[PDB]
C-alpha cells in the first residue's frame, strides 16, 4: 500500500506513487524524474493525470507510450494551479528533467519535495528564498558523514585528461562508457568532445537521449558504431568478459579498451583523492570506476537544510531500517542545534 512519505497532506496528491494501483483519494500523480524506481507502474494503460517536467513528458510519451491526453507537462520556475493548489517545479540538479516540487497548501503550509537531488548553493537563489518552508521531504540517499565525493567538474576533468592521454598514446584504443538509465550524460559527451568523435550507441539509447532537449545533440551522438571511438554499453557489460567480447566485434579496428564506470560512491573515497584513482587492468583492457554522483554529499545536504530551516523533515530514502531512521534523526537534530532553528 502507498507509504505515508509519498503522500502530500491536505491535497489529493501523491509523488512517485505509480506501483500501488489506484491510490484511494488521489486526484493527481506527480513524477519527479524518469528513473524506474520512481516511474514503476506507468504504461500506455494509465488514465489518471500525470504532472511533470517537459523532458519527463517526452520520455513518458516515447519510451513508455503514455497517452498524451494524460501527460500534463509544466514549465520550471513558474507558479501553476493544479486542482486548486499553487505549485512550482524547480531544477533538482539530478538527471535531465528531474525536479523538486513546491506545494502551497490552502491553509498556508508550504511543502518542498526534493524528489532525488544533488544540493547546490545555486538553489539558495531560486523561488525557495522568497518564503518559509514548513515541511521537507528529503532525498537522504547519502545522509552519513562518510559520504564525501568530489565535484562533478573535478571528476569530468579527470576523465577528459585520462581518455585524451590514452588515445593520443595509442590511436587504436577504443573508449567505452557504461550506462543503465538517464543521467551522467556529461561523462561520455565530454570525453567524445575532447577526442573529436561522436558517441555511438544502440538505437533504444539514441531514442532516449533524443527526448532530452540537449542542445547540439544530433552533432554529438550516433547509431553508426563504426564511425565512433567512444561507445556506450549497458553497465552490466562493463567487465573484462563483456569488454573482450565487444572488442572482438569491432573487427581489428581496435587493440585496447579503456572503459569507465560512473558509480555513485565507493569506499575508496575515504582514503583516496580523485587525482589518485587507478584502474583495474587485465591484458589490453583497463576499467576506471569514477565517483560521479547525482545525489547530494553529506556536507551539501547538511548546508541545504541548515539554509532552509524546515520545521519538519520527512526522509524518503533509507527509511526501511530502524537503525537508518535513527541515524538520520540524530543528524537532523544535530543540524538544528548547530544552526539555531
Ligand atoms: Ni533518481
Amino acid at each position: 500500500t502507498c507509504p505515508f512519505y509519498k503522500k502530500i497532506p491536505g491535497t489529493g496528491f501523491t509523488v512517485d506513487a505509480f506501483q500501488y494501483g489506484v491510490v484511494e483519494g488521489c486526484t493527481a500523480y506527480f513524477l519527479t524524474h524518469f528513473h524506474s524506481d520512481h516511474y514503476a507502474g506507468l504504461s500506455k494503460h494509465f488514465t489518471f493525470p500525470v504532472y511533470c517536467s517537459e523532458i519527463t513528458g517526452n520520455l513518458l510519451k516515447n519510451k513508455l507510450h503514455v497517452q498524451e491526453q494524460y501527460i500534463h507537462p509544466l514549465p520550471l520556475d513558474t507558479e501553476c494551479i493544479v486542482n486548486g493548489v499553487k505549485v512550482v517545479l524547480l531544477d533538482a540538479n539530478h538527471c535531465p528533467g528531474a525536479v523538486m516540487i513546491l506545494f502551497y497548501l490552502p491553509n498556508g503550509t508550504v511543502i518542498l519535495h526534493t524528489g532525488d537531488f544533488r544540493a547546490d548553493p545555486s538553489m539558495e537563489r531560486s523561488l525557495l528564498a522568497d518564503q518559509k518552508v514548513h515541511m521537507l521531504y528529503l532525498d537522504t540517499t547519502y545522509c552519513s558523514p562518510e559520504y564525501t565525493f568530489p565535484s562533478q567538474q573535478e571528476v569530468i576533468r579527470f576523465a577528459i585528461n585520462t581518455a585524451f592521454e590514452a588515445v593520443t598514446l595509442n590511436p587504436h584504443a577504443l573508449v567505452v562508457c557504461g550506462t543503465y538509465s538517464i543521467g551522467k550524460e556529461k561523462v561520455f559527451l565530454a570525453i567524445a568532445d575532447v577526442l573529436g568523435s561522436k558517441v555511438g550507441m544502440s538505437q533504444e539509447k539514441y531514442k532516449t537521449l533524443q527526448c532530452l532537449n540537449i542542445p547540439e545533440i544530433n552533432s554529438l551522438i550516433t547509431t553508426d558504431m563504426c564511425s565512433s571511438l567512444v561507445h556506450l554499453l549497458p553497465m552490466m557489460q562493463i567487465n573484462f568478459k563483456g569488454l573482450q567480447s565487444h572488442l572482438k566485434k569491432c573487427g581489428g579496428k581496435y587493440n585496447q579498451i579503456l572503459a569507465f564506470r560512473p558509480t555513485g560512491w565507493t569506499h575508496s573515497n575515504k582514503f583516496t583523492r580523485i587525482a589518485d584513482v587507478i584502474p583495474q587492468t587485465k591484458g589490453n583492457i583497463s576499467i576506471y570506476g569514477i565517483p560521479y554522483s547525482e545525489h547530494s554529499s553529506y556536507l551539501e545536504m547538511k548546508r541545504f537544510v541548515q539554509w532552509l530551516k524546515p520545521q519538519k523533515i520527512i526522509p524518503t530514502v533509507n527509511v526501511g531500517t530502524w537503525k537508518s531512521r535513527s541515524t538520520m534523526e540524530k543528524y537532523f537534530r544535530e543540524w538544528k542545534l548547530e544552526a539555531g532553528y
